[PDB]
């Protein structure tokens, strides 16, 4: 059972999650095997998503599954293909 999604961790401080890979869902505090994504949903620049797709692709590769959410963030960070700057 391997899933990558958005941890919720700030309270009332700062609002942000993390693209770890953990069980299908916490049970009494929340743990992860790893953490490969950074998330913050910040409304100021286009500039919150952070992950390593070196180790969100580990997971991707070991069948683990990413919310909807930390899937369209996988695709963000490059993780399900390499990007690059053609036409230069």
């Amino acid at each position: 059972m391997v899933k990558i999604r958005l941890a919720r961790f700030g309270s009332k401080h700062n609002p942000h999650y993390r693209i770890v890979v953990t069980d299908a869902r916490r049970k009494r505090d929340g743990k992860y095997i790893e953490k490969i994504g950074y998330y913050d949903p910040r409304k100021t620049t286009p500039d919150w998503l952070k992950v390593d797709v070196e180790r969100a692709r580990y997971w991707l590769s070991v069948g683990a599954q990413p919310t909807d959410t930390a899937r369209r963030l996988l695709r963000q960070a490059g993780v399900f293909r390499q990007e690059a700057r053609e036409g230069a």
